[PDB]
């Protein structure tokens, strides 16, 4: 359909020297959207050298000069929101009702946030004594690398590149092989806004190749990766063994949603629905273990059924469509394997449990919105991240128990509680072992709010002031004005 | 000394590994102690102990924690000389150093963080009238510190102080070369009122105890100080096992840049202190000394004159300022580097051999060694030696010396000597190192974050930021409006 997609290095498109290509498909039709060139080792070397030269120019500008350029990129993203959203829908299978409202909106929200913070990035000064003081500089890391995931392709590209660029770095970005297209458009926009050549380069490729070449490269100072829990362990280990790179990891979760016995069950069901079936369940922070008091569980199940009836699959460009196919057919096969395991392990199928078939579904990787109830803590669907539309409903009896069971996992990304009670809301949330916690809501991730995982769900944070700072490195400088004394 | 047990849950307890090792007095070769090594089940015991202790510790008020760490400071000051003598026996470093630096600056950092506990704060962010966010700086839980042998109790204090002050429990593994003072520190913490399990000490071997710590599923963070190669393996194993947070303080090949307007007596004094303290066994040492071509001859004479002042001898004598290296294997390695310097064409200015004779034949002594006429591709210029070996390099201009200073995978420290305002700041701002000294070397105040660029480290120690990096951020959104679902 579209032309063979080249690499983006040094302010324009350039052919890869790898001689290798891959295809990206439209998950709703199975059609090939584009043939895409894959960056090889020499391509990564070209991108790093380009990034080194560009970073020097970028860092030598004033803080406000950098701010204005990133703000111009925000302006262009707002103007092109709908066009970029359509492309993202084609590449991901997510409904346009989502991509036009969330993906570029919130990606640009973070770029806009960091653009305004650049002049506020400051070091410290510490007096030691009348004759000596220390000051610190927050220096750029230099060239850093971002490795994106396929569920929010351009949003992730913006959330990694915005603080990296605002901190004075160049970033080489590798999009998921599943969804390479919008990251290339972002690089065009950055260049149009005045970003120096080489400061944002985009290298499509395969993880086993391009991703590894980046984590091994000797001149890249930091790796930021978003993806699966197991993949993150390998990326971090490779980043360390090659050259001791700094690392950020934003990985998966099995986040608990705790419904208190004083919660309004319409509200609780609304939150559970949004925590499970947005982006067809392909969200790392989803509240996929839903804990409900035994005395409310039957009514809660009814309310879930009543809202599952409001899920509308269909034309991804239609206004009322709010549910899409999964990103790929192998992913659907994995999600169906998890569903079959829930049935086989004795969970009660409340709804769904099968692929969608028939007119307008036979060419996409559709899975019906699936709810299991009567679940138990040892079940595979309860223990493991599924990354599809599968909610697990778990009965509980008391507050201490549900806190224990919520925390009894190696994941630790998000969590939430539904309660009108002041004390319950704060005291329960304070005990949960997760980095992202919602009270009487789910999913909102303001640019101001640092987000990331506890335990196996992540390293470091994205968003907030702290992430601008973590794309710098601290240099301490002591000025000694007294006469230095040697003991020799 | 008696057979040294593990320290778990507020007292000594026998290891179950079936393994012991010996620590040697580097000045005499005598065995100081047989020490038990913590095995896999022992690490498990320590983590379970730490988990229960951490809960009690974190439930106290901020000032209750502050007072306990301050009482530990008071005990460290009272016992400074006794602890220094033990550290001298275990490390070979002169008592003139250990009694003035190791416990003084270790306790300085504990005292610093004890006062900061009440200031550890989260944030609050208004989103709209109906919703706001607040953050909590929560303990990581159980963390592990793995120390190096050159500053054993100082490193134990620099890792445990912010870790404990942030509300964590720490399991600490000292170097097998120097296990003894970390056990004394654990006794002192308990005597000060630290809850049982909050500071456990597990002597052992790196490939066993250290590996088990990096692999354990319930340890949230590893902080390691040691060699560049070892740090890469610790970080990679910490990642592969359970995605632990990491801090790495590794080695360096730090450049000292002498400007052509520097007073050469000052430059030589700084070079001496940057190369021969602790017999050169210091990660931040300024072991590439760049001197302008026109000053190089006189600088070499000034170094020779000060090298002659070095006093090797009885480690407990007041005038001794130079000790043996920590171990006979380490001496063998340092001598191999010195031989490569000779083989590769560097001009030996002084030293270059083991010390022999009265008072030296039973210790791992190496003479203070200076090479000059060095070039950038020599092995002694490229690689950290961790012994008393200075490399003097001629340079011609400022742009050149900055490139050559930065042309290394290391990135720990650097310094410049110049009375000129513009030179001092402009050069330092261009160096790729985390710790930079102007007209001085070595001072590491508790307030000052320290760590490496590039292969020399991950994260930082000391300063306010290290208290914060021993917490993890939890973000909490309070939604007071009516949640909207699209389903």
């Amino acid at each position: 359909r579209m032309a063979e997609q080249q690499l983006y290095i040094n302010g324009g498109y350039t052919s890869a020297t790898s001689g290798r290509t891959f295809e990206t498909i439209n998950p709703a039709t199975g059609e090939v959207l584009a043939t895409v060139q894959a960056a090889g080792r020499e391509d990564v070397d070209r991108a790093v050298e380009s990034a080194q030269r560009g970073q020097k120019i970028w860092a030598a500008m004033t803080a406000m000069e950098r701010s204005r350029i990133l703000r111009r990129a925000v302006d262009l993203l707002r103007q092109r929101n709908d066009e970029l959203a359509r492309l993202e829908t084609l590449d991901t299978g997510k409904p346009l009702s989502e991509t036009a409202a969330v993906d570029i909106v919130t990606g640009a929200d973070v770029l806009e946030y960091y653009a305004g913070l650049i002049p506020a990035l400051e070091g410290s000064q510490i007096p030691l004594r009348d004759s000596s003081f220390v000051y610190t500089r927050r220096e750029p890391l230099g060239v850093v690398a971002g490795i994106g995931a396929w569920n929010y392709p351009i949003q992730i590209a913006l959330w990694k590149s915005a603080p990296a660029l605002a901190a004075g770095n160049a970033m080489i970005f590798k999009p998921s092989e599943v969804t390479p297209l919008t990251a290339l458009k972002l690089a065009e926009i950055y260049s149009e806004a005045g970003l120096p050549d080489g400061v944002f380069n985009v290298l499509p490729g395969i993880g086993a190749e391009t991703g590894q070449y980046l984590t091994e490269h000797p001149d890249i100072a930091k790796i930021s990766f978003t993806g699966g829990v197991a993949s993150g362990k390998k990326v971090m280990a490779n980043s360390a063994a090659s050259s001791l790179k700094e690392v950020t990891m934003e990985l998966g979760g099995k986040s608990p949603l705790i419904i208190a016995d004083d919660a309004d069950l319409d509200l609780a069901a609304d939150i559970a629905m949004m925590a499970n079936f947005y982006s067809s369940g392909q969200v790392c922070t989803n509240g996929t273990r839903v804990f409900v008091p035994a005395k409310q569980k039957a009514e809660f199940e009814h309310k879930i059924l009543e809202r599952v009836a409001r899920i509308r699959p269909g034309d991804l460009f239609a206004d009322d469509t709010n549910f899409g196919p999964l990103v790929s057919f192998p992913h659907r096969d994995n999600v169906l394997r998890y569903i079959e395991s829930g049935k086989r392990e004795g969970a009660r199928l409340l709804c769904g449990g099968e692929a969608l078939k028939g007119d307008g579904f036979d060419n996409g990787s559709w899975v019906a919105p699936t709810v299991f109830t009567d679940c138990s803590d040892e079940m595979t669907i309860v223990r493991e991240e599924i990354f599809g539309p599968v909610m697990s409903i778990l009965s509980y009896a008391d507050e201490a128990e549900v806190i224990r069971r919520a925390n009894a996992t190696e994941y630790g990304l998000a969590a939430g509680v539904v309660t009108p009670n002041l004390n319950r809301a704060h005291r329960i949330i304070h005990q949960l072992e997760a980095g992202i916690c919602w009270i009487n809501s789910w999913g909102e991730s303001p640019a101001e709010m640092p987000v990331g995982g506890y335990k196996h769900s992540g390293i470091g944070r994205e968003n907030g002031v702290m992430t601008l700072q973590s794309y710098t490195q601290v240099k301490s400088i002591q000025v000694e004005m007294g006469k230095f004394q040697s003991i020799f």
